[PDB]
């Protein structure tokens, strides 16, 4: 395996890999890490480009994935993709796809022009219909996964999975010092625990002798490094290597 790897550069024909979304004032990271990676993989293994609906995942999976805006289970999300499939749907107010995200973007621990985020956000309804004007129907717009699996807590295996099949979803413990991340390789040194956070791992590298994972967060582009961040790799730091999940699209 190479010393560094950036899925954005390796798969130029898949622009979703470079995208950063905004989960808004809702604990839907579990859903975002999943639909983002799934969007990437649909493109990688179908060379079609689809903005997979975070809304569909968040609202219609149900108990199998956890508790909507109150948190969820990454592996459960990929299961939903293989069982019920996912329709398309872009950013809030984009009118792109069957079910665009319904929760407004906000400022995640940074100052900006958008309203500040509020942890208080209710899970939107599961509506099996597409926005007006969109075709085909909800049922016909479903994209299915044909496998859902969990990658072992093994650096090399995780790198191999990304190298061959594309970005994966992962999760780690977020402490307050992570909230102010701006650059460099993140390593937890202080701060109260905020909770578990699901994200998208799209590569790896070494910065100043420090091995890291290239990760895309779902807190918009003005947080961190243009929406992305790097975290220590190889020591299951904050559990970053302990909950890796992925899957392959049908056909
Ligand atoms: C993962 C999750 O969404 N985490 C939270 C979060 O990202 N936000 C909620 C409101 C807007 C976000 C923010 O800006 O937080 C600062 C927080 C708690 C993480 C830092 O609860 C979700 C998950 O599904 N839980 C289980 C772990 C996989």
């Amino acid at each position: 395996l190479p010393e560094s790897f950036d899925a954005r550069e390796q798969w130029p024909n898949c622009p979703t890999i470079k995208e950063i979304r905004d989960q808004g004032s809702c604990g839907s990271c579990w859903a975002f890490g999943a639909v983002e990676a799934i969007s990437d993989r649909i493109c990688i293994h179908s060379n079609v480009n689809v903005e997979v609906s975070a809304e569909d995942m968040l609202t219609c999976c149900g108990g199998e994935c956890g508790d909507g805006c109150n948190g969820g289970f990454p592996s459960g999300a990929w299961n939903f993709w293989t069982k019920k499939g996912l329709v398309s749907g872009g950013l809030y107010n984009s009118h792109v796809g069957c079910r665009p995200y319904s929760i407004p973007p906000c400022e995640h621990h940074v100052n900006g022009s958008r309203p500040p985020c509020t942890g208080e956000g209710d899970t939107p309804k599961c509506s099996k219909t597409c926005e007006p004007g969109y075709s085909p129907s909800y049922k016909e717009d479903k994209h299915f996964g044909c496998s859902s699996y969990s990658v072992a807590n093994n650096e090399k295996e995780i790198m191999a999975e990304i190298y061959k099949n594309g970005p994966v979803e992962g999760a780690f413990s977020v402490y307050s010092d992570f909230l102010l991340y701006k650059s460099g390789v993140y390593q937890h040194v202080s701060g109260e625990i905020m909770g578990g956070h699901a994200i998208r791992i799209l590569g790896w590298g070494v910065e100043n002798g420090t091995p890291y994972w290239l990760v895309g967060n779902s807190w918009n582009t003005d947080w961190g490094d243009n929406g992305f961040f790097k975290i220590l790799r190889g020591q299951d730091h904050c559990g970053i290597e302990s909950e890796i999940v992925a899957g392959m699209p049908c056909t």
